């Protein structure tokens, strides 16, 4: 119905407010406005809540990522795929999500590995299957592609997560450009033939 | 002696990790330490004050656990050394509440977070970067920018693991870590190595 979306947004607020564990079902209806019946009827557990809150974003998230195509040129591809996922820090919910599942101190390994492999690990994976396209046609060279793929993201990625989290990143569209271009040229110094 | 600031100092630090930095007041502080509010606040002018010297000292104190890297150590080995000994924080996870305690302020203290920012993880990177200096100077490495690449060192080295720490999904056995600095150093390698 319309009332999953609604509970959907109430429990995200109070997850972002308060932390995971420290938000109770019985919170999350009354903040939604619902019996605890109905919401345990779309709902079997908190932790299946929070996990369809994960999956949700993680595959929207996704599909704001490019599919790189070689066809576009080598660093254009890079570079369009570093911009979206450099946006994707600033302006999603990733920090937030992570904020939230470290302050579970490791007591829901579960729902830290969905988190992961759904978000993170998955940007690797549609990297590294471009960065196989691209040492098939002979344009880059490297052993194996999601340790390329990792290495590409930490160099484009560098400190921001700190700053972020500090609250001292402020990035124009100019500033992100040059990070960019600075982690690019390096990854291409260190993988292109000569 | 009035080497009291020191109780004081650990007082504080006990607070602001049980109740956070804003939540703490400067009677609290002085109660658990057991000094007035007079011998307190002629030590410290203010709150934000002795925070700034619980981060200066925990930020000197981190940064003498890392090594002064020595290019007569050969350059492989040197670079292996001081990313092990970087690493070894984050795995301790010897600088997280601190991060936390700044963190949980919501931005409303700025001028302490790029205290802690300019003290501690740039202070790395410009050690570094100095040590790259030498190294260029050298003709072992090139590069434009000495703090650009300490940096992109860094992050190759540091990579993911912060975040899998964080999340609680990394255990890093000795030879798995030997592994992460392997791979980053070997990329930063061949980036930056003549030919
Ligand atoms: O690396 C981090 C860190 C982190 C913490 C401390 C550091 O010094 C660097 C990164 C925090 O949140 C993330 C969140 C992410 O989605 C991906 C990441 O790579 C990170």
């Amino acid at each position: 119905g319309r009332k999953m979306d609604i509970v959907i947004r109430a429990a995200w607020q109070l997850f972002l407010e308060q932390g995971f564990s420290a938000t109770s079902m019985d919170a999350i209806a009354k903040a939604a406005g619902v019996s605890k019946a109905t919401l345990y009827a779309y709902f079997p557990s908190k932790e299946a809540l929070f996990a369809s809150l994960i999956v949700a974003e993680c595959e929207s998230l996704q599909r704001d990522l490019p599919v790189p195509k070689l066809s576009a040129g080598l660093s254009e591809a890079l570079r369009d795929f570093a911009r979206q996922y450099l946006h994707t820090f600033i302006h999603r919910k990733d920090v937030a999500f992570v904020r939230i599942i470290a302050n579970e101190s490791g007591r829901f390994p579960v729902l830290a590995r969905l988190f992961y492999e759904s978000g993170p690990e998955a940007t690797i994976r549609r990297l590294a299957q471009f960065l196989e396209e691209a040492r098939a046609a002979r344009v880059l060279e490297f052993d194996d592609p999601m340790e390329a793929a990792n290495q590409f993201l930490s160099l484009v990625r560098g400190e921001l997560p700190l700053l972020i989290v500090l609250g001292l990143s402020d990035l124009t569209e100019e500033a992100i450009e040059q990070e960019i271009e600075a982690g690019l040229k390096f990854f291409l110094k260190a993988c292109q033939p000569r």
